[PDB]
């Protein structure tokens, strides 16, 4: 998908991966971080949720995909 | 953002870079693919655009994206 470029997490998940899910400070349901990016940062009281995904990438840094608030320590 | 697996193209977008918009085969507004999956695949009368990006991944052969009837001949 389009997104922003700049500072955000490459990661990619294959078939038998995790990533989290934040409802909390994700844009649309499809959203994700991988792990390291979602113990690197801050999501106390926030409705995440664990996913073993197939597919896709980290949004982490990405704010067109995720709330600048969400990212991690190393994604600004 | 989570999607599909296997045979989706890599592609990546830096910061001076094009990318294709086509209304038809997308599944939301930010679905883009690069140049060759684009030119190796059929858009004929699609309400296709050229777009200058500076970030993103290419959509091609991701279902979750993008309509698979869009997907370029190197990804099903
Ligand atoms: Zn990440
Ligand atoms: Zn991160
Ligand atoms: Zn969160
Ligand atoms: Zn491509
Ligand atoms: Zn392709
Ligand atoms: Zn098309």
């Amino acid at each position: 998908r389009l997104g922003s470029g700049g500072g955000v997490c490459g990661s990619v998940w294959g078939q038998n991966d995790i990533a989290y899910r934040c409802r909390t400070c994700e844009n649309d349901p499809t959203c994700a971080i991988c792990v390291p990016c979602f113990q690197n940062g801050d999501h106390n009281s926030h409705d995440y949720s664990i996913i073993y995904t197939g597919g896709g990438c980290c949004d982490c840094g990405d704010e067109t995909a995720w709330k600048p608030d969400g990212f991690c320590s190393n994604h600004k």
